[PDB]
C-alpha cells in the first residue's frame, strides 16, 4: 500500500552506507539510537496531544510510527506483522 | 484497509456507553488515560526490543499503533492522515 | 536522611513476601513490572507539567523517584549512589 | 544536604543568559525542552537497566533526577518539595 512501500525502502538500506541515508545512519548506530527516536517521538505525541497541536500531533504520531517500521526492519520484521496482529485483535 | 476498519469502528463508538466497550471507556475517562496507555506500550515496544522477544515486540507496536488511533479518533483525526503524512515524506 | 530510611525499608524486603508489601509484589513481579512503572511515573509528569497541576507534578515526580530507588535496589544499588553521581557532576 | 545545593543553583542561573550554562539554555528554551530531557533519560534508565550496565544506570537515573528538579525550578518548586511528599508516604 503506502507502509510496504516504505519497508521495502528500509529493509533495502538496511545494509546500505552509514552515511547514505538517515535510516542507513540509524541501523548502523544501533538498537538503542532507534529505541532513542521512538521514546522520543512517544514523548511528543503526549506534548502535542496536550496542546492540542492537532498538525503536530499528526506528525509526530507518523514519525512515531516510522520509527516503530525502522525498529520492525531492524529485528528482521515488518509493518504487515503489525497490521495482520491488529487485524487478529479488532474484527 | 483493515486500519480504515479500525478507526470507523473507533469513530462508531467514540460517544457510546462507558460499558459498551474497552475503547469506550477509555474516551470516557479521558485524553490522560489515552496518553498514559500510548506510552506504557511504547515503554513495553522498548523493552520487548531488548529482550528480542520478537513476538511480544509485535504485539506491543500493534498497541502503540492501537492506542495512537484511539488518541487521533479523540481529537478528530484519523489514521489516513498518518498514512498520507508518512507518503508525503518518504516518496 | 530520607532516602536512606527507604532504600533500607526496600532492601529490608527486597526477598520479603509477594503479599507482605507492594514493594514486595514488584519484587517478585521482576525487572519489566519496575521498569512499566518508572515508565509511567515518567509520562505522568509530563502530563502533570503540561497541565500547569503543580501539585500533581511533585506527586508524581516522587513517585517517579521511588520507583527508580526501587529499580536501583533490584539491582543491588542504592540511592546515595545516584546522590553522589549528582554530587560528583554540578559543584 | 547536596540537592538543596543542586536547587539553589538552578533557581539562581533560572533567569540568567541563554550561553550562560546548559541549565540556562534548557530554561531559555522551554518547558518542551526539559520534558524532551526527562523523557530521554526515562528511555535512557530502561534501556540501561536492561542491558544489565549498572554504571550507565546510575548516571542515566541521576540524569533524570536532575532534569526532574530543573522541571520543578521551572515551575517554581524545589527538590525538599518531593523530598518531603516521599516521606509524607513511606514512613
Amino acid at each position: 500500500d503506502v507502509l510496504k512501500n516504505i519497508a521495502d525502502t528500509l529493509e533495502a538500506r538496511r545494509e546500505a552506507a552509514p552515511q547514505s541515508s538517515y535510516v542507513a545512519s540509524l541501523f548502523h548506530k544501533g538498537e538503542d539510537a532507534i529505541l532513542k527516536k521512538v521514546a522520543e517521538e512517544a514523548a511528543e505525541t503526549l506534548m502535542a496531544s496536550k496542546d492540542k497541536d492537532k498538525l503536530h500531533l499528526v506528525r509526530e504520531v507518523a514519525d512515531l510510527w516510522f520509527h516503530t517500521m525502522v525498529l520492525l526492519t531492524y529485528h528482521g520484521l515488518r509493518p504487515e506483522d503489525v497490521v495482520m496482529e491488529l487485524h487478529r485483535r479488532e474484527g
